[PDB]
């Protein structure tokens, strides 16, 4: 049922930040990857939970978070990115203000909690409904954001980079902010507002 | 369908002066009972996500499925792992307890230590492995199921388990548990992991 | 230098009718003693492990430390944050509770909830973030201490800090513990946090 | 005082199943920032402990397990490769056959389970001492591997392939046991048993 979504620029529209190969490898790959396995998870937990076999519906967990959580993070991604990404909204960079201080400031603050993520994972801001305050996380893995709606996300996974910064995951994390969809950033804090 | 209680298989006297009536009562009747009710209202929500196509609600009520799921999965075998009168170990499964462990004096041991040794909240299992078809002991957290092999029996070291008879004095409670295992369930649970 | 058990800052039998005197003697002498000799061990390990240049024993000895560590850390806040006459926040922390929750019934209902809904053993914590200069609410499992931000206030929800009296319900607990909370303490605590 | 041990090869001896560039970056750049960073975590760790800060102490454990276990499984790792890796010894062989069946049951397993790794982590065949039988078992990011003697491990890090590979783990997991060096896993598994 799930499938890949087009991404909203060719290729090489990313350059020179992120390169053809990359975003090539990464749609046609790595993300339809995880769509494909996602549709074969979501079979066999159908098969557990209407037979009943509980304990199997449970093992299958793992599976779905990963697939779907890697279907969820890389769709939001693909729409976070743009070769002329604008401005953030009078909106938007008025809560960044509030609650960072300056867009300096939080773009130091989510690159480096970016930076520091052990092994695999995903750097991200995000839109807190309940304390209606705007916060910065990162996620292991697939996992997706929870407690807070996602609005910008940073991939660290070494396949989001490494052809093109190979080690120097730091450069590709400050120089990602160059592409940074604020058109699409804050259409999504809009949202998360409503 | 609908996840239920089960009865126990025996009164909630029966076990004592191993594991006290209150104890039963309240394991039964308070905390298995809350895992099925939870259980219920869990699979619901879950197939709800599901059938929506919410993948992220599916994906989030991941963890409240095996909390539940498992105290459920969990708490079911364990009853049927007690007995007053357990009886002994079917010669197949002695037989293979020695081939893997040296002696039941020595599972019981190795199996006590490591379910002893438990931080915070969890189970210690002694469970059969297809692949390898040798038996293993393991534990694991809060009330994630045994995975990756067929629980044969469990013990519970969540502080409910023992604590309003043996207080902090969990080492009391695992050694004497051994005392109740119900070796014919262990016995037919093992036959039936090598089917 | 080697830690120790603290003195409790009131009797056994301060905090009743909301906390037993036979749960605070197991609590502080049992639970709390324990964390402390075990924690003792560890460290004298792990400095030996660090020592020799072991890295692969110096991590795997970090769960233990982190354990009884955290044992350590969160019962001696734990202590410290209970009074018969507790009094009531500072204005300062009324104010800040107020900016960062709307009320203290808020704060109350926020974090008993969050509290309340532990999976297995853990703790409830209100801190105080100094990067954003905000009160938080968070919850952390086993023994993890509060981290990423200063605590203010604890409620421990480990089984044994309440089955004795409480038995199964944790929520009657957890909503009573609020009569005994150490005003005093927190806002020292916040002021502390301040600086 | 950690330091980053040479290479028992030349970069581009493992070719054509791990390049130069691979192996160079690998070596040079990634096990150096663990040996690094690993110096300096020992280094905030023992002013933690030694003013008596256990809280800080605890705080510090995930840095010195990440970078401290990299530098365990990367300083094996080397260890574990070779253009002519020669075949199990005799003992060993045997004792793969005993726990596995063969050595082709054996490889499959592991490469599987090593293959499955979600994220970053690693695949090991290691030595039960209290058991005394061979096990296999993944590892999360640099997660040293506990509770029995590692003997061959597999790097399933995106670093340690997505040059050559791309995408491609799995090719690179089954094309990895073409240059398993069975002497030195022979020579951990005789210094494990005894
Ligand atoms: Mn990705
Ligand atoms: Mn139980
Ligand atoms: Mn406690
Ligand atoms: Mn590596």
């Amino acid at each position: 049922k799930h499938t890949l979504p087009d991404l909203p620029f060719d290729y090489a529209d990313l350059e020179p930040v992120i390169s053809h190969e990359i975003m090539q490898l990464h749609h046609q790959k790595h993300h339809a990857t995880y769509v494909n396995n996602l549709n074969q998870i979501e079979e066999k937990l159908h098969e557990a939970v209407s037979k009943g076999n509980l304990k199997e519906a449970i093992a299958l967990q793992p599976a779905l978070k990963f697939n779907g959580g890697g279907h969820i993070n890389h769709s939001i991604f693909w729409t976070n990115l743009a070769k002329d990404g604008g401005e953030p909204s009078k909106e938007l960079m008025d809560t960044i203000k509030r609650d960072f201080g300056s867009l300096d400031n939080l773009q130091k603050r989510l690159s480096d909690i970016t930076i520091a993520v052990q092994g695999s994972g995903w750097g991200w801001l995000g839109y807190c409904k309940k304390d209606k305050i705007l916060k910065i996380a990162t996620c292991a893995n697939q996992d997706p954001l929870e407690g807070m709606v996602p609005l910008f996300g940073i991939d660290v996974w070494e396949h989001a980079y490494y052809l093109q910064y190979k080690n120097v995951r730091p450069d590709y994390v400050h120089a990602i902010w160059k592409i940074a969809n604020w058109k699409n950033i804050s259409e999504r804090f809009a949202n998360a507002r409503q």
